[PDB]
């Protein structure tokens, strides 16, 4: 034991850590840097300890020796009362999401035409979706397939960044944190909602999460599950309660990860923190709640239950799995073995 410093992206997860930390009594401290791929630095460094991350990043991690600790579970499907701490992940679904009102649009028609992406390098925002476009394409020319697009990350003059749109003021427009309006699994979603994009590539869970008024956000409070439709891989279109048949892919949970030193440490940590601030935490709600940011997803996607043990102390390549390691690495074959910093 001792204090654990958290990694936040964005003036945002600042703001949530700090406050996680007044809560933990310096139990846990912050650090903030402007990108995933800075915090994943900081940590090389040595002057974070951990953070949470999306696969894509994981394997960005990984290639650097970062290890995943613990991971994200989400409210299990089935009745297992066997804990959430020591039941095994279930991956989530990727999936692509149109307005029904754009008649003929399916997989099959998505050359020029407008998208928007959670951010490049993560899983269902940009390696599945992408991965499968080059394969079909037989070509790495991809920032050419659709005509604009929000891929917070890209190039802000590129066609990637021509449909972000940046914070209050207009600044920061395609920075891969929560101050582009348009990054992450509910920007990217408010990206085809306002009707900037044609389609989103997010996960199953934020189609549900923000429509129905599960948000009352004011770009959301008014979306209906029927006026969105799934798009299958064999060009049909499906309502949104059949991600099981139509997903383009099954993605392993956002986990943490620490430096191999320090894993156990931020292990022992974490299981503390949670139990006082995760779901039935002892302060949570009254006082603060980890797994809450009112939709917004700071450090930790809303709708986690409680960050599980890993069984088989697996490597980021077991944790991340066999298929998907190889997607990554040929998608990344466009632009297999290193570590980037
Ligand atoms: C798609 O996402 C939603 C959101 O997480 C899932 O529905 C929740 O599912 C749990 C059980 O799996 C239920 O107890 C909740 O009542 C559901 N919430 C909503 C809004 O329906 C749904 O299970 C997911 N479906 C797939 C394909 O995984
Ligand atoms: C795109 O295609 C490549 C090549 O087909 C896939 O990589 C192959 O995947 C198979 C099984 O998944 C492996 O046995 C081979 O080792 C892979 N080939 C190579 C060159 O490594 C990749 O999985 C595909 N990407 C997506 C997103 O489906
Ligand atoms: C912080 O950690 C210390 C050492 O484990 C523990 O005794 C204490 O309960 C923790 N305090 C808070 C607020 O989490
Ligand atoms: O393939 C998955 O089912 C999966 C889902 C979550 C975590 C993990 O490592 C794997
Ligand atoms: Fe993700
Ligand atoms: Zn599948
Ligand atoms: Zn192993």
């Amino acid at each position: 034991y001792t204090r654990v410093v958290w990694c936040a992206v964005g003036p945002e997860e600042q703001k949530k850590c700090q406050q996680w930390s007044q809560q933990s009594g310096q139990n846990v401290t912050c650090a903030t840097a402007s990108t995933t791929d800075d915090c994943i630095v900081l940590v090389l460094k040595g002057e974070a300890d951990a953070l949470n991350l999306d696969g894509g990043y994981i394997y960005t991690a990984g290639k650097c020796g970062l290890v995943p600790v613990l991971a994200e579970n989400r409210k299990s499907s089935k009745h297992s009362s066997l804990d959430c701490v020591l039941r095994p992940t279930e991956g989530y679904l990727a999936v692509a999401v149109v307005k029904k009102a754009n008649e003929g649009l399916t997989w099959n028609s998505l050359k020029d035409k407008k998208s928007c992406h959670t951010a490049v390098d993560r899983t269902a925002g940009w390696n599945i979706p992408m991965g499968l476009i080059v394969n079909q394409t037989g070509s790495c020319a991809f920032d050419e397939f659709f005509s604009q697009s929000c891929a917070p990350g890209a190039d802000p003059k590129s066609r990637l960044c021509a449909l972000c749109a940046g914070d209050d003021q207009g600044l920061d427009k395609c920075v891969p944190n929560s101050k582009e309006k348009y990054y992450g699994y509910t920007g990217a979603f408010r990206c085809l909602a306002e009707d900037v994009g044609d389609v989103a590539f997010v996960k199953n869970d934020t189609v549900w999460e923000n429509t129905n008024g599960e948000s009352t956000a004011d770009w959301a409070k008014n979306l209906k599950r029927e006026d969105f439709r799934l798009l299958c891989l064999d060009g049909t279109r499906k309502p949104v309660t059949e991600a099981q048949s139509c997903h383009l892919a099954v993605a392993p949970n956002h986990a943490v990860v620490s430096r191999s030193d320090r894993a156990a440490h931020v292990e022992q940590v974490l299981l503390h923190q949670q139990a006082l601030f995760g779901k039935n935490g002892k302060n949570c709600p009254d006082k603060f709640c980890l797994f809450k940011s009112e939709t917004k997803n700071l450090l930790f996607n809303d709708n986690t239950e409680c960050l599980a043990k890993l069984g088989g102390r697996p490597t980021y390549e077991e944790y991340l799995g066999t298929e998907y390691v190889t997607a990554i690495a040929n998608l990344k074959k466009c632009s297999l073995e290193a570590c980037a910093f």
